[PDB]
């Protein structure tokens, strides 16, 4: 419409993956259990701080997974997740805190770690990861992107140079369904 133009499909034949890029909704089934790592979701070519609005259906209990907003800034390489809802995995508990941000009426786990040789947009590559965890779940809403942003940018994040930018749906272990809409 409004206005997807790209879709995230890392190893999303680990499952099955189902996209409309022009209806803004995919969905995504791993309920035989995923093996290795998947990203999948739809999204834009360029990220920006402008907010996102989506409403999903997560049923992703028993699963190390994450319904979140992901994207990616070029330089200083730098891999982003505002996790919405999640599964039995919480990323702030082994990596490094960086605070609490208060968003879209609730509380977010800061934290950010770094990956050295990992798969990334740029192949394989040392970057750093920057989450956002919500206190209180939920599966659809808006996302004030600039709010997290702007926390991010106190504690070394880019905040500009812009990669892609979707909602996605990840998952490395245990089973789940998902499906999402975007605004
Ligand atoms: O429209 C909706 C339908 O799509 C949904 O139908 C079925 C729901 O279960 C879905 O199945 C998936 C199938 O893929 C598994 O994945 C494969 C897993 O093993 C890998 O080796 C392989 O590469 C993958 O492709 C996954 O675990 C499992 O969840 C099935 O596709 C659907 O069509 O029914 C409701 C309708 O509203
Ligand atoms: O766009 C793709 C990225 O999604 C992928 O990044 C990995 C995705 O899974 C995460 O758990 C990892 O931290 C991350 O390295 O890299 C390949 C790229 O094409
Ligand atoms: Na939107």
């Amino acid at each position: 419409s409004a206005g997807i133009n790209y879709v995230q499909n890392y190893n999303g034949n680990l499952g099955d993956f189902t996209y409309d890029e022009s209806a803004g909704t995919f969905s995504m089934y791993w309920e035989d259990g995923v093996s290795s790592d998947f990203v999948v979701g739809l999204g834009w070519t360029t990220g920006s701080s402008n907010a996102i609005t989506y409403s999903a259906e997560y049923s992703a209990s028993g699963s190390s997974s994450y319904l979140a907003v992901y994207g990616w800034v070029n330089y200083p390489q730098a891999e982003y997740y505002i996790v919405e809802d999640y599964g039995d995995y919480n990323p702030c508990s082994s990596a490094t805190s960086l605070g609490t941000v208060y968003s879209d009426g609730s509380t977010y786990q800061v934290c950010t770690d770094t990956r050295t040789n990992e798969p990334s947009i740029t192949g394989t590559s040392t970057f750093t990861q920057y989450f956002s965890v919500r206190e209180s779940t939920r599966t659809s809403g808006t996302v004030t992107v600039a709010n997290h942003f702007n926390f991010w940018a106190q504690h070394g994040f880019g905040n500009s140079d812009f990669n892609y930018q979707v909602v996605a749906v990840a998952a490395w272990s245990g089973a789940g369904s998902a499906s999402v809409t975007i605004s």
